[PDB]
């Protein structure tokens, strides 16, 4: 079951003055950074509250490391802003394999990582209504 | 303080059909439906997490009741998709107050009527690296 946001991800042209007007404006912390080779971004992840099911909700900010990118070729198209958008669930595998069902792509056949280790997946946003929306279980097992 | 991501603003050509499939593909419910004539949306809020504010994360889905509005003027140049984030707080008016003072553009002097009696202000989405971003304080005070 799908029993959180998870996280916002929000496309930047560059993450260190992104990170800084959300620490600026809001007082917003950097929780972790890290990059990811594979999906070809350097990301900030900024907790904003932690959630009734035991997990938290975070803005995933993301720059991409190359144009050749699935963030690289939506900045280029759309400019900086919302990119996706991240439900969070104790079994990604059984609720895409669920979701797989109803006929909406899931884009991965096996969950990839995330940030902080978790295992993610995405749901093709021209089955969505137009949202990229990802579907992520954390690394540490989360207590309600 | 922002202390929680309050809801995602998702712009849609049809409401009811968008519904269901958030209610089919997700198990999500809808939590209440509104029409607000000022902002020229007819809306549902889906309720995905309790926060540990005190409030709560929601999906807001939108759809114009009218071409010359907000949403429609969006949804028109853009095609269905994440419209907005909404940031809970306690106090919009100060937030917002400390907000303008720094030079990011609040759009209301004043906060207005959002979903279930709450308040809330926008700021402006070129003043937020390209995220049009909404300040809430739910009508109902929260026990963090
Ligand atoms: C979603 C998609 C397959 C798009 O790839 P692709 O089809 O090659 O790019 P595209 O430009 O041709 O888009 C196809 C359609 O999807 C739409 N689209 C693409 N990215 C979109 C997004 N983020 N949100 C909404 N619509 C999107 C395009 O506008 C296009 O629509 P049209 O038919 O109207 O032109 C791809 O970006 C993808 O696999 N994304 C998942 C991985 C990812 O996003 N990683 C970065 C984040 C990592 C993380 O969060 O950890
Ligand atoms: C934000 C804005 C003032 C845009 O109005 P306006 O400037 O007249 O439309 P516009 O098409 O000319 O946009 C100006 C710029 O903002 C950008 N923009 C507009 N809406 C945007 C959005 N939702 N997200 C990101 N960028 C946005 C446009 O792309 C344009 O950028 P360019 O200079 O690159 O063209 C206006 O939509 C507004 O006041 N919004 C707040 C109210 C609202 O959104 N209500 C609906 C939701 C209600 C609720 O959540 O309860
Ligand atoms: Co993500
Ligand atoms: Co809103």
């Amino acid at each position: 079951s799908l029993t959180r946001i998870d996280h916002i991800g929000i496309a930047c042209h560059d993450l260190d003055a992104t990170v800084e007007f959300y620490r600026a404006t809001y007082g917003f912390e950097v929780f972790h950074t890290e990059v990811n080779e594979e999906q070809g971004v350097r990301e900030a992840m900024l907790k904003i509250n932690d959630t009734s099911d035991g997990g938290a909700s975070y803005l995933q900010l993301l720059e991409p490391t190359r144009e050749d990118s699935a963030v690289g070729k939506w900045l280029a198209k759309n400019g900086e802003g919302v990119h996706h958008i991240a439900f969070g669930t104790a079994d990604v595998d059984a609720d895409a394999a669920d979701i797989r069902d109803k006929g909406v792509r899931v884009l991965y056949d096996e969950p990839r990582r995330g940030s902080m280790g978790s295992r993610i997946t995405f749901l093709h946003p021209k089955d969505c209504h137009g949202v990229l929306t990802e579907l992520v279980t954390s690394a540490a097992v989360e207590s309600p």
